[PDB]
């Protein structure tokens, strides 16, 4: 599936190219059109929760889940258990989990086992090193931090890993998604970043991949959700 998405900070919508674009504040007009367009999932990452979990914008999100039909996947600022869980009473269907997932692995496993793994979706962003590993990195300004992404894949597993959404931060690559997609074919994974234009679209099919991540193109208007899930399914 198709999975729109938006950048939040202070309730106005932004495009990251670190630059911000202003495209205004009206997110929840813009998710409904989004669903009503045949959206099954949307995606929320909540920046300045992301700068500050103090200020997670929960009054906004619990607007925006109650204006549409559809699961929202919500990611930002995601680092304790009491985060998540507050998320989840907001109404978010899943926990997008991103630096955290990194950097304590063992506390996540913990995550899966109370909230569930259709729950929590795992956000890794991948650099391919100049051997053609795959290096899982918990931002596009950090080093690596010494793992890879079937390794950090494969420790959680055995707790029923089953969302991983994978950036690469290294138009757009389709070897990646090819490659981990075949290797675990029991994970649904979702391709975010490089989706420049329909072609983009047309070019995931057949990788396995399971959920194209779309934000800036709509925003930008090259092709409208109808148009990209119209590709994705053909």
């Amino acid at each position: 599936m198709i999975i729109p998405a938006l950048d939040l900070i202070g309730g106005t919508v932004v495009r990251v190219v670190a630059r911000l674009r202003d495209y205004g504040n009206d997110p929840l007009p813009r998710l409904q059109d989004y669903a009503a367009q045949g959206a099954g999932v949307l995606h929320l990452v909540d920046l300045t929760g992301a700068k500050d979990p103090a200020k997670r914008q929960i009054p906004l999100i619990k607007t925006l889940v109650a204006g549409v039909n559809v699961p929202v996947q919500v990611g930002g600022g995601v680092r304790t258990e009491e985060d998540v869980a507050a998320l989840l009473k907001a109404g978010v269907a899943r926990v997008v989990i991103a630096s955290t997932a990194v950097k304590s692995p063992d506390v996540v496993k913990g995550w899966f086992e109370r909230f569930g793994a259709q729950a929590l979706v795992l956000a890794l962003d991948v650099r391919i090193d100049e051997h053609g590993t795959k290096q899982v990195a918990v931002s596009g300004w950090q080093e690596n931090s010494g793992v890879s992404l079937e390794q950090l894949v494969e420790t959680y597993l055995p707790v029923g890993l089953k969302h991983v959404l994978c950036t690469d931060i290294s138009a757009g690559n389709v070897s990646l998604y090819e490659e981990v997609c075949a290797r675990y074919p029991q994970i649904a994974f979702q391709s975010s970043g490089g989706i420049g234009d329909i072609d983009d679209i047309a070019a995931l099919r057949g990788t396995g991949v399971r959920g194209v991540i779309v934000g800036r193109a709509l925003l930008e208007g090259k092709f409208t959700v109808k148009e990209a899930i119209q590709c994705w399914q053909n």
